């Protein structure tokens, strides 16, 4: 109906990307995989409590720290209950269920946490509650409100001849290469692949390189097609010469519907602005009017069918006990190969086992299959993510291999889904088909739990946005996760894509009238600001980064243009939520220009190491702030509140020279604490905030940098900002830094003997996750971080993490770490003047 079509207009509008549009397709397996995933969609409709759904419980089921143990009244806390305005405190066990808690009080109604859109609702204890545990972890008090719980009908959704038996080998026609604009010899290859596995190769004879080159000659390939396995790629590339990769593009040999690829292809490729998510695509460049094509014909009904001596184990086992970057020989494959079924008893064996599989050659891929049959051991291990992301980046294509890991998925906790999202969406990229396990998990996740869903559409829509290689799956598999959130969350996505396409057209004017900062350039910006303040910016708007706070008008005095050479938007916001017990305005830093998916990951790993470090009782307190990425070339930022830069506070005191002393910083801390246990606290969470950055920092490599990217609260809190962008330094951990502590140059102190205490207690808590990080790192590169994708800048992290090394001497070169940073001094910040 037209009624279908409006609605369509709307989701187009939602995604940013036109779904049922065929200009930049090949065949029809993005319209394949929109019905198959009807099912997917409404069979979590369907099953999920309509209840719960609508007040989304944050729970998680972990156990609370030991840190948070020991801050508390003896199994008490205070809960502030608000009626109309005035407020009833109650005492309350860490045990008590928040249904039992209002029978607590009337000696149906339900509780929402002051100022917030977050419920504690359903049979969990309140100690199991995010927000309960995060106001102990920032030592404050349990406001709530006795709400009417909200409507469940605003959830509603609106109601719609054998490959095997086959010799032949594979061949395929390179009829020529086109481009529409432009003397070197230039040359196609041709690839069988399966994962970044080159199978077998072809080239033809390098022609002259004109506007058009044509070769009509047939690439006979060595292997037979019945040793194509699902998922292999015919890789199409084009070199020229001493060579250069010039265009590449991909073309699935087995389709959706498990044929084999047939007939004439006009594939439009990519061009090279190496490792890259990109470079696996199935999609073809939309760009019809400037890309290089390639035009190819296959000619092979054509379906496929669905079916020790000691030092021997010594060997395998220190295999088996390596990292996830180390590389197998062919003695190393061979030998895990024959002794499989020992192999399959240890789920570490996994990643490198699948690694040993000749896939080219139908009986092993067989035998490959029999093997994950009697996988028992897998089935009933404990959960472990690094092993299960090992199973879903670029070096595994079996969609049987990586459904293995997907299964390790479903047993996680929603709470553990969120932590783990942003790289998860990102092994999408890794996916042979648009339609996976996966994408399937990530629907279903996502549609049975409000939090996660709207993370989800965040994340897809930013991929949509500045990618052109994924973006055609993405919209896929975001269409289909809009198609069951309801009419509620559509209405709220709709708003928020409102605001941003405001915003940025704001931004853009703004951005232009400049060249430094004027101050009357703020007057336009207030201006404008307020033009949009009535016609038509709906009155309150969910937060991206923080989807439990509804933002309200705009506090248009407050909003600035920022110093910086990209002109971001210094915004505030009044909170809509009336029950909002504070006037703290929402600050948002709106920013055009770079691309925050890559500030994102950095972030998301952040959180990552948080929860990683939680688990060995430690917490280091970062600050990893909101980010989130929300269209090409923009997104927002949180504004972190009471927080100044490090070189600022240089800035005012010595003034705009550079000549650094070491006492401003603690005479800084000093003049903003109002008392000693203010003090004390404040330099006690300097200790850990430094110690955190500093680990974490030197970890992910991007620990050397520029004094003025790192702020610091008024309460002690020190944390990193801007990860977007001679003789080197491993952190930054300066003598101002240090004399907070105590130090002064070359002696020790009560603290700083502390701090190498928690720095060493967080650089091997890292390290017995060895594993996941390498993995999390490695995916982070290569699907988030063109400009440094060489094998180089990955073994990085073999070195920063010391691997293979035990504790004792891995902590030895920590400690030389900070003995460098001490030796350095301000050489660092000062060079970086001119
Ligand atoms: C990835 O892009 C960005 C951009 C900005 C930030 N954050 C900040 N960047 C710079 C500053 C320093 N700033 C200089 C300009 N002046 S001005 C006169 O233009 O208003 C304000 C202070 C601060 C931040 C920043 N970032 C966060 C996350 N919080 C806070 N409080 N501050 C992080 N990432």
């Amino acid at each position: 109906s037209e009624e279908s079509q409006a609605f369509q207009r709307q989701l187009t509008a939602l995604i940013g990307y036109d779904v049922t549009d065929v200009s930049n397709v090949h065949d029809d397996e993005l319209e394949f995989t929109r019905r198959g995933l009807v099912t997917p969609r409404m069979a979590e409709v369907a099953s999920r409590d309509p209840k719960l759904y609508a007040m989304h419980p944050w729970v998680t089921s972990k156990p609370l720290p030991e840190y948070l143990w020991k801050k508390i009244a003896n199994n008490c806390i205070f809960i502030v209950i608000h009626r109309s305005t005035t407020s009833q405190t109650i005492k309350v066990s860490p045990d008590d269920t928040p249904g039992a808690i209002l029978q607590s009080f009337f000696t149906d109604f339900v509780l929402r946490v002051c100022g917030r859109d977050e419920y504690l609702v359903g049979e969990t204890p309140i100690k199991n509650f995010q927000w309960v545990r995060h106001c102990l972890k920032n030592g404050e008090e349990i406001h709530v409100v006795l709400d009417t719980p909200p409507d469940p009908a605003l959830d509603e959704v609106r109601k719609e001849v054998s490959l095997w038996d086959c010799d032949r080998k594979f061949r395929v026609k390179i009829r020529g290469i086109d481009i529409p604009v432009l003397d070197l010899t230039v040359f196609v290859e041709a690839n069988i692949q399966h994962g970044q596995q080159v199978l077998c190769q072809r080239r033809t004879s390098p022609k002259p390189f004109t506007e058009e080159v044509l070769w009509n000659v047939w690439l006979e390939f060595s292997i037979k097609i019945k040793d194509l396995p699902k998922g292999a790629l015919l890789n199409l590339q084009i070199y020229c010469g001493k060579v250069q990769l010039l265009y590449y593009v991909n073309l699935l040999l087995i389709d959706h519907r498990f044929l084999l690829r047939r007939g004439e292809y006009v594939l439009h490729m990519w061009q090279i602005s190496s490792f890259n998510a990109d470079k696996l695509t199935s999609a073809t460049n939309p760009d019809k009017e400037n890309s290089m094509s390639i035009s190819i014909l296959l000619d092979n009904p054509i379906a496929l069918p669905k079916h020790m001596p000691n030092q021997l184990r010594k060997q395998l086992e220190a295999i088996i006990a390596t990292d996830p970057l180390n590389p197998l020989t062919a003695e190393d494959k061979e030998l895990l190969w024959h002794f499989r079924y020992e192999s399959l008893k240890h789920p570490k064996a996994y990643p490198k086992l699948f690694s040993s599989v000749k896939w080219g050659q139908q009986e092993i891929v067989a035998k490959t299959y029999q093997l994950l049959a009697r996988r028992e051991v897998w089935d009933q291990s404990a959960l472990d993510v690094g092993l299960t992301m090992q199973l879903l980046d670029c070096n595994f294509s079996d969609e049987n291999v990586r459904a293995i890991a997907v299964q390790k998925l479903e047993s996680l906790e929603d709470d553990d889904v969120l932590h783990y999202l942003l790289q998860l969406v990102q092994a999408v990229k890794f996916e042979p088909y648009h339609d996976s396990a996966l994408a399937r998990f990530l629907l279903k996740r996502g549609l049975r739990n409000k939090r996660i869903g709207h993370f989800l559409f965040w994340f897809l829509r930013s991929e949509i946005a500045q990618s052109r290689h994924y973006q055609q799956r993405f919209a896929v598999i975001l269409e289909a996760y809009l198609r069951g959130c309801g009419t509620a969350m559509l209405h709220d996505f709709t708003q928020q894509v409102q605001v941003i396409e405001m915003l940025q057209k704001v931004t853009l004017d703004i951005k232009s009238l400049s060249a430094d900062v004027s101050s009357q350039v703020i007057s336009q910006l207030k201006q404008k600001l307020e033009n949009l303040q009535n016609s038509q910016l709906p009155e309150s708007f969910r937060v991206p980064y923080d989807p439990g706070l509804k933002a309200g008008a705009l506090a248009i005095e407050k909003c600035k243009v920022m110093a910086s050479k990209k002109k971001p938007l210094w915004l505030e916001f009044k909170c809509a939520d009336p029950t909002a017990l504070s006037n703290e305005t929402i600050g948002i830093i709106f920013k055009h220009g770079d691309d925050l998916r890559q500030d994102m990951l950095i972030l998301q790993i952040l959180r990552i190491m948080e929860s990683i470090w939680e688990t060995e009782s430690l917490d280091l307190c970062l600050l990893p702030y909101g980010c989130i990425s929300t269209g090409d070339k923009i997104g927002m930022i949180e504004i972190v509140k009471d927080a100044t830069t490090i070189a600022k506070i240089q800035q005012s005191t010595v003034g705009n020279t550079g000549a650094f002393k070491d006492e401003v910083l603690n005479h800084w801390l000093k003049e903003k604490s109002p008392t000693e246990e203010k003090f004390q606290a404040a330099v006690e969470r300097f200790v850990y905030s430094c110690a955190g950055y500093c680990v974490a920092t030197f970890v992910l490599g991007i620990g050397d940098r520029h004094n003025d990217n790192i702020m610091i609260t008024e309460t002690g809190n020190l944390f990193h900002i801007d990860f977007g962008h001679k003789e080197r330094v491993p952190f930054v951990l300066t003598p101002d830094f240090l004399f907070v502590m105590g130090t002064s140059g070359k002696k020790t102190s009560p603290h700083f003997q502390k701090f190498q205490d928690i720095c060493v207690k967080a650089y091997l808590a890292l390290r017995h996750h060895t594993n996941l990080l390498i993995i999390l790192f490695s995916m982070m590169l290569m699907t988030g971080m063109p400009q440094l994708t060489s094998k180089e800048d990955i073994e990085y992290i073999r070195d920063a993490l010391t691997v293979g090394k035990n504790e004792e001497d891995a902590k030895k070169y920590f400690l030389d770490q900070i003995e460098v940073c001490r030796d350095k001094g301000w050489t660092v910040q000062f060079n970086w003047f001119l």
